[PDB]
């Protein structure tokens, strides 16, 4: 995972366990994340990932159970080189305050397909067919 | 990635850049997904995947930072072989449009492991245990 | 998946059929996703995974349509020990009830890369580069 810090109020990613699925992202800057609204918090990290992958932006398991909070959008792609922004939603009744070096997300190295796409004019099934919603229940 | 089309107004995926993490889907249909609400979106399109996989129905960046916009559901299973909906729901205060041809999302290729199930009478730990919710905080 | 069971009203995780992505996660209590808002449902649950994977909380297709339900947080690490509490959002007007043996989530077990970080003074790009948010639109 190959980060550039784009300004000295961001921080570099680390996982905080060594069987720990994400690195921590941290804001840099003071920002708000309205109430039932959402707002884009900016890092101040390019990264480069690993072939194979992406990098999700994906929940803290406090914020979400303490404050309501999710990750929207979050599909950093391998050719992505911008500042990375963190999507937050807050689906809660008031204002979540967020403040430089607070952590926000964590970022996870999904390992992905991406094979050629092949259009096809019929597909066979399983057993499972148009299983839909609640396949089976 | 093996894709049959439906209908003349369904569109073939493909990844908008070569390092791009997910396949775009479009929407072959007009309808609607309402404020504080949400709606299936048709695509028109059966699926069939690699091994080793699932197809997960990831939301496009541009659509939740400027609509609030998300994928909800979006766990497509390798023995799938109905049409594929789109589940979108809309957090902002006002519908979210959708024409025939607009892209609603974006499909990524997520590798997993299905391994057996294995019940056991205790487990282990590390030193993070039942390290819980904002684990170190 | 290595399960250990820590109550009466647990139940073993099993993914529904060959090709499914996910392990059927049921709630071991009852309880209540309070409309607009989220609690945690207890699965009465440890777990430990294969290497190279984290287990991700995932939603079930026929909750989101039927019932505007979806998982928040959802990160499993692999040195988590603790009991699994599936974190549900309701963002629909009215309560969404929830009884002991109902399945609430399905664990899928992503692979991911989890590579030391490296710190660099400049990145390179693509052609996609800073490539933002609707990159091509």
């Amino acid at each position: 995972l190959r980060v550039h810090l784009l300004n000295e109020h961001a921080v570099l990613p680390k996982r905080g366990s060594a069987g720990a699925a994400g690195f921590d992202l941290a804001s840099c800057e003071d920002t708000e994340v309205p109430a039932r609204g959402r707002a884009v918090v900016k890092t101040g990290l390019q990264i480069a990932i690993p072939p194979g992958t992406y990098a999700r932006v994906a929940p803290r398991s406090g914020l979400a159970v303490k404050h309501f909070i999710d990750t929207g959008a979050g599909v950093v792609d391998e050719d992505y080189r911008g500042e990375v922004g963190v999507v937050l939603f807050n689906h809660g009744e008031t204002p979540f305050q967020v403040r430089r070096g607070d952590r926000v997300a964590q970022l996870i190295l999904e390992r992905i397909a991406t094979p050629e796409v092949v259009e096809v004019e019929s597909l066979d099934e399983t057993t499972r067919g148009t299983g839909g919603y609640g396949s089976t229940g």
